[PDB]
């Protein structure tokens, strides 16, 4: 029993995490089979972020300008090139605990594990959702840049997250780990800003099938719905719409707990109408939505 | 800037999980050098769960009746013994992967790092408070006994936890690795039940630092307490009592924030009178307290 944010354990993607430093700048990079990964910025100095251009201020650059550091052990940079907004610097050595691994780009909605680190070494661990506005709510301070993000589906991670910045609201935004930016964001010191979010209906409700399955049943009620009219309160609310394919996934967690999606949005319609009446929800006053249904099932049985 | 419910890296206490068999029970183990460490009610059958004699059960074993597999490997048990509720186990192989670590027992308020494990393979790791009523609110299915908890505060690995057992109210009870339990539980099926919970004080002012260390302000107020009125209130709402020894643990963050310890206790006493009135701090809608003051300063800063 018990129902936690959970990450991924880290150790897969400890072993990849290096220190790379150009000039005065000092960030994380990934370190997999001969390449280190890292974000372009790490070649800016601070009139350069301003209006950098990345092109011509990398072709100024030698190998010997980037330090790498795998631990105690300086790593010899033997090619650099750029792939969109992330540096790859050639290393003269493959990481010999490479994880059999791939890139992937998430979805909105979709969570995943950050390892957070610092001069190449690992800090912490949290679960993070890609928001709907393609930020994230991270913890990172500054030297965090570089920092990725990841799920592990068998025995292979999935990097899907690096990342690049803070937002003046106090969120994050970074790339997938081919460098193209998640959101309308540009790695340069200009205004940007996160856009209004929304809550992801689909993790909600998978959130309230993991209360019900610990026990947690006080909102359940004889009523049912239908997706349009549903939707109609889900806009009113700022929820994403709640999609067929959504109630498809979700068609599990109804067959175990007999609470079908409509069902159930029967409920969370109530509880967005009327609130929680001083109650709460596997310990949580606010409907939570960085569970997506395949983390409830995971936790809930694997 | 952000705040998270943060876990230490697991990479370290991963390489040190084995899966440890005795007749049909499989758990988790813990190998740290040559030994392995496990629940003692390993060697439980059906019978055995309402009045086990441990000794008894014991002495009826030898080596080889202990299947330790660490990853697709097969360890050789040389010896065994039991320590208080743990199972120490002799192996023939030193762990290659043993990191630099050490065992302490934690107080109630203290958090650490879970690694939930099944099989001896990793499933999750997430973060967990040492509850005042000796418990855990963790995420433990069948099979996660001898998962452990632990921090590392530098490259050491401190063990504090070894999963047991899930208590009725669905929270969960274990040892140190000394094999102490936490609290008043026994490892034995009958009739036991958790002590009333409280909410951890200490904690709670932590977090309401760290909020403003963050840039919020808002719950703050223009006055003071006694500790004594402040313990007299606190008590009502179920927290527990706060002490000198707490005032002076969160000396460093009233220094960084400009706000006397005893200001942000009014502060609490009004969040609990008040509410929160449809705002939140740090994302919450709640009073956390599963961050402590040293959580706090290692995250925030
Ligand atoms: O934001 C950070 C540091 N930090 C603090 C917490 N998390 N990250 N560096 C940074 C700021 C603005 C920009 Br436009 C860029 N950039 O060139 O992409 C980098
Ligand atoms: O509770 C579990 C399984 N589990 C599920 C999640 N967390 N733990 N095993 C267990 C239960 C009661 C007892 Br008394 C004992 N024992 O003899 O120590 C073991």
């Amino acid at each position: 029993s018990g129902f936690r944010k959970m990450a991924f354990p880290s150790g897969k993607v400890e072993g990849c995490m290096v220190q790379v430093t150009c000039g005065t700048t000092t960030l994380n990079g990934l370190w997999l089979d001969d390449v280190v990964y890292c974000p372009r910025h790490v070649i800016c100095t601070s009139e350069d972020m301003l209006n950098p251009n990345y092109e011509d201020l990398l072709i100024r650059k030698s190998n010997h300008n980037f330090l790498v550091q795998a631990g105690n052990v300086q790593l010899r940079v033997i090619g650099h090139s750029m792939q969109n907004c992330v540096l790859k610097l050639k290393v003269d050595t493959a990481n010999p605990k490479t994880p059999k691994y791939k890139f992937v780009r998430i979805q909105p909605g979709q969570t995943f594990s950050v390892l957070a680190c610092y001069n190449g070494s690992p800090s912490g661990v949290y679960q993070c959702a890609m928001r709907p506005n393609f930020t994230i709510k991270g913890s990172f301070l500054n030297g965090s840049c570089g920092s990725v993000g990841f799920n592990i589906d068998y025995d292979c991670v999935s990097f899907c997250y690096m990342h690049h910045m803070e937002l003046p609201t106090g969120v994050h935004a970074g790339t997938d780990l081919e460098g193209n930016f998640y959101g309308p964001f540009v790695d340069r010191q200009t205004a940007q800003a996160a856009g209004t979010d929304t809550t992801i209906t689909v993790n909600v409700l998978a959130w309230l099938y993991a209360a019900v399955i610990n026990g947690d049943r006080w909102f359940l009620n004889r009523f049912t719905t239908t997706l349009n009219d549903f939707n109609l309160v889900a806009m009113k609310y700022n929820y994403e719409p709640l999609t067929q394919d959504h109630v498809d996934i979700l068609g599990p967690l109804s067959a175990q707990t007999g609470i079908a999606v409509l069902d159930m949005c029967a409920s969370l319609k109530e509880l967005l109408q009327n609130g929680m009446n001083g109650r709460t929800i596997l310990g949580s006053a606010l409907l939570e939505d960085e569970f997506t249904p395949f983390d409830v099932v995971r936790q809930c049985s694997g």
